[PDB]
């Protein structure tokens, strides 16, 4: 958090957050944030290293309104693990297949709810060999991730919306 | 949390939360919560085992508007540890003397910000023979309490405000 706060500009903050994620064992991350009373998902503040073509398609196709992790974030402060049980409807299943082709198979999303009403998500994806190991690994680092998401929120909200 | 969610009503929920905090080494706790855009601190939803005479005095004297932990919660998602340095104004020093006489010297407050705009605090106080010891006790459980505060928020917001 101290490095994140000493950092200047989005490239540096993004680089620090991405390295924190990678050092913890997660090769892909997304931090997304909106100001209070905005549902403008396609124009959120977005940081991270999701493949660019996936990000562009996701926004163009309005996947924020289909992706079950986003609806979850609007309702909860608790993590959502990317298990098959969350990809229930045909459209969510098709979304899962496309996300999988983009390299996003195993992971979790931590909802973000800031002190000024900011709404966001911190997602991390892990390239584990199988689902069981992905889950054992994520559980083992979950307390660290839980702290990380609040530090990223407090710092990122300042970068996204403060002058 | 499943424990928190399976419970019936406020007395049971309070007992579960208090036991979880006690297991982490905290003998005094306060969980306070307000619905979106209400700062009526004297009418918050309050759970825990602060001395009743302190709670009554605190509300009567309007200490929510003096206590630096409360203003911190309105501004941040990060913990505030209790220590002389957070008490900066003359009024805050007077508050600190009274809080200390009530036994509330070593501890911390975790701000709560829920998905529906709920604003709250989970405060946790530890008994210790000195500050160095209090710090060892708190640091050793910080990642676990960081999860706990969000489970308590998600369950407590429903209990407090929803039919
Ligand atoms: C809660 C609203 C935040 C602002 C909008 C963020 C949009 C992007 C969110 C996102 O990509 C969630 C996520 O990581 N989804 C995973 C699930 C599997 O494939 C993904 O892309
Ligand atoms: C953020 C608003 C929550 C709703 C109002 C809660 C009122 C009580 C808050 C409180 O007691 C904070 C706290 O634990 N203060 C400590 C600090 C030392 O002595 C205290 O009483």
């Amino acid at each position: 958090f101290l490095e994140l706060e000493r950092s200047s500009g989005k490239l540096e903050w993004s680089a620090i957050l991405q390295k924190m994620a990678s050092d913890l064992g997660f090769s892909k991350i997304l931090f997304g944030l909106l100001p209070k009373d905005s549902q403008d998902y396609e124009n959120a503040f977005i940081v991270g290293n999701y493949p660019a073509a996936w990000r562009e398609h996701y926004d163009r196709a309005g996947y924020a309104r289909v992706d079950p992790t986003v609806s979850h974030c609007t309702q909860s402060v608790l993590p959502i693990f990317w298990e098959p049980s969350i990809y229930q409807t045909r459209k969510q299943h098709e979304f899962f297949e496309e996300a999988s082709a983009a390299g996003l198979v195993y992971g979790l999303t931590m909802p973000l709810h800031g002190a000024r009403g900011e709404l966001g998500a911190l997602s991390l994806s892990v390239e584990a060999e199988n689902r069981a190991e992905a889950n054992r690994f994520m559980e083992s680092v979950l307390p660290t991730l839980w702290m990380l998401k609040d530090y990223a929120l407090q710092s990122g909200a300042g970068l996204a919306f403060e002058h």
